[PDB]
């Protein structure tokens, strides 16, 4: 009924400082649509097996493993730049941030070394961070050393987004809601296709659009043809 | 064949000032598509009733009243922050700005206290502002006090946008053109669906993606099912 | 492996400077889809005529000629602004940047005076630029004096993007990948439409949404209805 | 020369791609008569792809001191039912395992075979635990 002023305090101060710092980064945005039909079917087949082992298996572990495979080819997306952008540190660990919605607000823990982990282990680490995240119990180790971030806003809604990069990282992807849309198959007939949008943001000071685009294409081909991931996993 | 330099003068100086101030805000972007099939039908049905009371009825009154109801659930989107972003002021009045194209060109008056007004009253105040707007006779009062803004760029063109927040506001929505697209109904059949895109921008220092995605879903659920708006109005 | 630090060197030093400068600009973004079915058909029937004259004809000469015709109507889009945005310098030449991918990364040469050239001359000039580009042999003159940029990221992938304006330019366009999507014709039948996305960014200090929108529409009508371009060409 | 049995080392740490790379290496060496000592020794288990020439079932002989072997027949297209009861083109392969019955029982070979087979029938089940 009246106006009400109220201090920004406690953990809310971190979002302020992080996003203010991100003003220093000139964001380039690139978007695509990915055809997740085969992946929806794949995830249905594997959901039981995961369930029997005590794991809820969403799409994220796939998005994460495909990201990491992309980062092997485009290691500049898993990198950091210094205050003046004079040097790049290419980071070897894929510590991939999971932006996560909580009752208390936004928090971003990461899954360490996705590069050495199976989809199933990623699923397992996810659950763990989700349980911990919702209980206010994430450790300091869960919150530091992130190298790259994915923000599945699509578990709530959306198509495209424009996500803000977390310094000191240089890139971030946001995933919209998987939605059934009419599309052509190879014959030229209209099918039910499960389509998801992706929105990447990158530090345009050292990352150009061809790089992001080729990264996205590789990422995309892994999810549109999960077979492709089999070739090189161990 | 000749280059020409020219001062920015008169009202044009205002846009320079606003948009420069907007650089201090780290913009988060979030987008979605909204099925406006029922609302187009609803509006057709109200057009003659509105005409007879001497009022042009577009979609904007629907959008506005839906935004207001949303803001009641997410008051943080109707708020300001101070210079260093250390205090939030939750504003009680929904004075929703209407970005308006005129011959001189860009101006943003607002409809005061939407939260107390019917769709019909919002139509009436909108007409009044359009009348004064295209004659260059908007008063001072119609221009100050904005708490939130909608930008109907879709009356001219477009799908998605990246609109820029008007300080000291913290969010803004842009609406693209309502276009007929092939979409699936519940029965799995390809229908004619009246799709509109919306793109929101919000001050990421204090507003996370979950909050805007939820606000967006609520707004959207009101427009996708106008019925639901019936439920709580007096 | 292990982390590796490394200096930013050589022609990479340019992208850091340029993209930092772009922070001074409040970017407004506006996107649309454009139906290229007719242009695809047109281009197919001109390919053999261009090949026979020694030239590869992509869609870019069409996009560039349309853009130029658009800039004649909305010349504020081929303009620059001074250090504090006090004066606008409208530029007569349309020297249109072609964002271009090479082994050494991103380079932006331009085609000089598009306004006075034919679709075939543009293509010729574009080809001269591709040959020099991929040889790393572009000259200083090919690189300076740009007034406006198009970025055909779609030759690699994508739908929408958020391209960054190259100062002292004031606008940029990004084109996504042309892709067959189910769309309605006038008769209300579902058919195969070659859809391309376009994303525009403009310096919102002096250019409003209405302006970009109208420009985009004109640009778009030239591409949707290629014969509209006949009318005023000499 | 006749029959030769080199092995791919440490399949358990290699990817399908690297396994194929090593197969190519061995096929080439093997057909030049150049397989080396180290390629011939340390075998722990054996596959006999006789189906690259012909066959359905087989009775392969285990190579001591290993305790098991599988032979694979020729993949051929046979009428099979799908999940609806309709008749489909199905690419069928037979497998034959021999095991040392002094220590391996039939449930073991069967359970192992079920598992091997679910990986092949449902390749994405292999996705789940590879790194
Ligand atoms: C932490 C988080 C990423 C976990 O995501 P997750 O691995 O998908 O796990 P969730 O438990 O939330 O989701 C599981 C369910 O939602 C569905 N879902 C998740 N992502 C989806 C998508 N993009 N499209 C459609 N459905 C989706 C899953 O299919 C699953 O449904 P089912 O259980 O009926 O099979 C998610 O909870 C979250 O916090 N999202 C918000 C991120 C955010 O706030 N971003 C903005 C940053 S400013
Ligand atoms: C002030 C303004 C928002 C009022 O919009 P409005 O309430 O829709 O009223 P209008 O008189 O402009 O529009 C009326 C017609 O356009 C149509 N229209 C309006 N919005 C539409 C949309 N988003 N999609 C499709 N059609 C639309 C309406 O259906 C109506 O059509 P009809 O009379 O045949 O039934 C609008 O005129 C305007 O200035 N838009 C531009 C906003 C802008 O410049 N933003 C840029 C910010 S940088
Ligand atoms: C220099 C450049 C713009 C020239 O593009 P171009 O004139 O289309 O010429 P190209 O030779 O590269 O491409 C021609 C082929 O690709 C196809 N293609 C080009 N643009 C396309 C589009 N957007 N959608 C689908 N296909 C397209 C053309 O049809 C042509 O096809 P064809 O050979 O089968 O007949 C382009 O090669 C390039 O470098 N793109 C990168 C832009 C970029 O880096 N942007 C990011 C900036 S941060
Ligand atoms: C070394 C060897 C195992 C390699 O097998 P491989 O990995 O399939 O490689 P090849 O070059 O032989 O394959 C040739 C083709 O035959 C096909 N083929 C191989 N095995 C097949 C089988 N199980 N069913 C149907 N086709 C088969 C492959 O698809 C490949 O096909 P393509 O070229 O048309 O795409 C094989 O060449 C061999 O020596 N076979 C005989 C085994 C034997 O002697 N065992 C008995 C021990 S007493
Ligand atoms: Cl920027
Ligand atoms: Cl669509
Ligand atoms: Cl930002
Ligand atoms: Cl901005």
């Amino acid at each position: 009924g009246k106006d009400r002023t109220e201090p920004v305090k406690g953990f809310h101060k971190a979002m302020v400082k992080t996003m203010s710092a991100a003003l220093k980064i000139p964001h380039f945005g690139y978007c695509d649509e990915v055809d997740l039909t085969e992946l929806v079917k794949l995830r249905e087949e594997l959901k039981p097996i995961a369930f029997a082992r005590g794991i809820k298996l969403s799409f994220m572990p796939f998005f994460l493993k495909a990201a990491s495979l992309g980062l092997l080819q485009f290691p500049i997306l898993n990198a950091s730049v210094d205050e003046n952008c004079q040097n790049i540190t290419y980071k070897a660990s894929h510590n991939i941030g999971i932006a996560m919605d909580t009752e208390q607000g936004l928090i971003v823990p990461n899954v360490k070394n996705v590069q050495i982990r199976s989809i199933f282990e990623i699923a397992t680490e996810l659950n763990r961070l989700q349980k911990l995240g919702s209980a206010g119990q994430l450790s300091t180790n869960d919150l530091i050393g992130g190298t790259f971030t994915l923000s599945n806003i699509g578990s709530i809604g959306g198509t495209y987004a424009k996500p803000v990069i977390l310094p000191p990282e240089v890139a971030i992807g946001a995933l919209g809601t998987i939605k059934a849309l009419p599309r052509f198959n190879e014959k030229g007939e209209v099918c039910k296709a499960q389509i998801m949008n992706v929105s990447w943001s990158a530090d345009h000071r050292i990352i150009d659009g061809a790089t992001v685009s080729r990264f996205s294409n590789l990422w995309k081909s892994y999810l549109e043809n999960p077979a492709f991931m089999l070739l090189d996993l161990k």
